[PDB]
């Protein structure tokens, strides 16, 4: 019996045992379907496809992903991962241990009960938990105060952290970045006219956010250095074999986290809702946080989003303090990390619920 | 020479001329601005755009509330909607008649000077005075001796009067309710899925709490009430036409007021600021308060809200004395009702400080 | 065996081994309960907090004062500091030595026994005692004759001693200064556009107190001198790092121990208190009080204070007479300096009350 922590993020979903650095099973959560008519009768390939199973087809299928925004639309399909990632991809028994299973912050409730609804009556599971995005952060960090900064695919989030207090109060939640950030892409490429869209080469346009982005570092000059004087272009090859060139967007797509008014959908940009976050936590218990912002997002690695946030919450904030944005490059894996952390130790292990909890009155006890 | 009088409240600023039941234009002061790129460039419509130019086309604009808490925090858009107020809406000349205008308790100083002062220099008035949001209200109800309690979506604050003594060290505020009810309502709404964030947007919301929330009048079984036999919840269409389902939350936005501990800012809550306002009054004169708390506040017209101050005073305060909360329903324009009777009457009519005292000194006079 | 001596007087309580000239132990007396969410379920820090453990992590907590005006509130939550106070801070056994307990002239008896009782029962003292806030000032100073002048957080209070013969009838107390001189100011700093209510945040504006006050020096002109000349803004940092400017109320708190009808509440004034105090005292026993009067208040370091009592005084009072305020630097651990000189001497030894007299009859031998 050991605990296997999973996470939903989306993006690459993650999931291992306890007590490891790292999981075992990394796969993007995808359920691709067939979009042509069956030839082959029999084949040797299955009916419908999970994981890298689908990523490895990709343009013969069309690409769903059950995880939108933390939030889930379709359960069935998504079933089906976890049905996978138990008994495929890692292998192990429906029945051996509980499992940590990490979740939104802010996303609704109906989320998550059908979630411990199908880890019980489907298939049960011994107990069950589900913490916060956010917190297992810290858990890997063993950090106790700071404020996190989490991206991925799944939704922007920040939950400002003081000692195992949370201040829900101030907890900010723009859903942005992730795969929002790729569709702008999509959109931004065209301008180069290369027109890719169709749902099964949109995980080819996510491969060139991937090696080639990082962060404006003060874009004014920036658009003007990409345009006057280009060295900054980096071709590209893509499965074909067909050449592309970037470098106007390379970082104009990563800068809409700081302006998402070019994303048209105006609500704040990440680097102030940290500060608006930290705005709303108390006077005396900002201090510190300005030091410890944590930032495990798990899109970002780019290279140099630690620059301009360090640049940008300087021009706001207290001058006067010292304000650190700390960069774990072992993070993406982070928000899993927590998991094998947190549920590996002990003083949690009563804080699993066991399916007595869900035989005491029904899933409603996770609130 | 008629004297027109406004109240600066947010929500719905409010003038209208002396003598007179009701004032004339009503309307929400927002200063919108269009985020998006010009493309009829001749159109037919203002630049940016304030009050229901503004209310009437909402996403499309962005929405800026000079009033941020009877603290104004810009004053250029601000002035805008008083250039306004007097000459479209209610039309009328910058100079016939002084104007009273209401302002809050407790606020800073150097809020009203600057207002005083574009009373003056910029378009100048015949005099000027400023009362408080407090004492109009029993100037509208004809009473003399009680203890106001005002909401609004400025700030909440009560100011016990005694026959026209007020009793300042006993003057209670929390900023609160007006626009932090219903950001923690938005806050609130995801609780059922329904994420409507964005500063265009939170004017639906308001309508919702406009709607449906009484208050919970003991909330116990009112949170078993809703979820055990739930016959409550009140759907509800909103522009585009898609459904909503509330009610466990309709009475969980007003009860905030009784418990900010939910709103996450602890300071008190509106039923035991009143009383620890008593408190502070004197032994005698406390009796007849607890009969005499008028509380117009301009939010509480919710559906009970008197029922639980009627409900929780009572748990406080001495029990061999009669409590009694007036709840007039004329209220609402209740602080500005007491300008068209306190400026329209007489005795007062010397107490308008005239361009002179701007003149004699300067504005600083108003303290 | 040897003597620890305590005072209860809020604000710092401060505890020591009798036979020197400052405590060993001084801390805040404040019970903080967390006002969150406990997410880090194991963390590593207590359930409750008290004193200093408390006084560093405030935001996220609440902050209780068990003392009240000497007067306590509450009992359970004082029991603790006490608990702590020999056990944790200085590290003393329940039974080594007797301990004097200073305590406050005129509050009701009810106060000192279950105080007594809960320094017998629950934690068995070997004997007792309980002085006056008072006497222990001269004890002190060496002096003999003189009338104190105390403030403090616990309560304003002066008792006129002349050879060790106290003048009851004309002890005068008034219940001022200390915290509601600090209420005083977060009521005034709005003044300035500041709002600091929360309870935690309170001891942010103390320190403000505590830098910058003095007192007035006859504020006529001091009034003025700030509005018209202002040199005498003090800009200020607090823990976030934002600026602050002040000095139109540095001096305007303290100004209400000279008018309490600024804050509200009227009854003297501390000036004139202690010449009500006087004139109560005998026609001959007068004239060496009037150079003899200690004021060791535990607030009242302000620069300036010995002044506008040195002014203030002369005022009243026979004209051809030498009035001296003596104003000790050492002060404000005065009422407990007077613990360990008047525990440590002799002919007091035989005055402690041993269990047996708790034993004889009850806790009531006290008075
Ligand atoms: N090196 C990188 N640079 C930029 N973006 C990245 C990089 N690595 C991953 N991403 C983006 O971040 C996402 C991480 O997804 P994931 O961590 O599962 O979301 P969550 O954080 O909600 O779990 C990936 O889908 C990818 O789009
Ligand atoms: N029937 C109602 N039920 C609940 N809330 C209301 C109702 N009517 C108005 N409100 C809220 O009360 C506010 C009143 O604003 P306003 O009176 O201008 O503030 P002030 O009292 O400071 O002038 C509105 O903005 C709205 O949010
Ligand atoms: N330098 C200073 N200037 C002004 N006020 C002060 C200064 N030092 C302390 N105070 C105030 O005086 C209080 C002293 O508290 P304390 O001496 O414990 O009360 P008591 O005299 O009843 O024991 C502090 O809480 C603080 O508010």
């Amino acid at each position: 019996t050991t605990a296997l922590v999973c996470d939903n993020g989306s993006g690459l979903v993650k999931a291992g045992f306890a007590g490891d650095d790292a999981p075992r099973a990394v796969f993007p959560s995808i359920v691709g379907r067939p979009r042509h008519q069956g030839v082959m009768v029999g084949m040797g390939q299955k009916d419908s496809y999970v994981g890298d199973e689908a990523q490895s087809k990709r343009g013969i299928l069309t690409l769903k992903y059950p995880i939108e925004h933390g939030i889930i639309t379709n359960w069935d399909d998504m079933e089906k991962i976890w049905h996978h990632t138990f008994y495929n991809e890692l292998r192990v028994a429906p029945e051996e241990h509980p499992t940590l299973l990490t979740e939104a912050p802010l996303n609704p409730k109906a989320n998550r009960e059908k979630m411990t609804q199908i880890m019980f009556e489907t298939f049960n599971v011994p107990a069950m938990y589900v913490a916060i995005q956010a917190v297992l952060s810290l858990y890997a960090s063993g950090r106790t105060t700071g404020i996190v900064l989490d991206s991925g695919d799944g939704v922007t989030h920040n939950v400002p952290i003081y000692e195992g207090y949370a201040l829900p109060h101030a907890i900010m939640r723009l859903d942005l970045a992730g795969r929002d950030l790729t569709d702008y892409l999509m959109k931004i490429l065209t301008e180069r006219g290369y027109s890719f869209v169709t749902t099964a080469e949109r995980e080819i346009v996510r491969d060139i956010k991937e090696k080639l982005c990082y962060v404006a570092l003060d874009f004014e000059n920036e658009m003007a250095t990409a345009a006057s004087s280009s060295s900054l272009e980096k071709s590209y090859e893509l499965p074909d074999g067909q050449v592309i060139t970037i470098g106007n967007e390379r970082f104009r797509c990563p800068e809409t986290l700081f302006q998402p008014s070019f994303i048209g959908m105006e609500s704040a940009g990440i680097h102030e809702t940290t500060y608006n976050s930290i705005m709303k936590c108390d006077i005396d218990i900002r201090k510190d946080l300005y030091a410890n912002n944590v930032m495990s997002g798990g899109t970002t690695m780019y290279p140099g989003i630690a620059d301009r946030m360090q640049k940008e919450i300087t021009a706001l904030a207290p001058s006067t303090m010292k304000i650190k944005i700390i960069a774990p490059p072992e993070r993406k894996y982070s928000v899993w990390i927590g998991g094998s952390i947190l549920a590996s130790l002990s003083t949690f292990q009563q804080m699993w619920i066991t399916k007595q909890e869900y035989d005491e009155a029904g899933p409603s006890i996770v609130h």
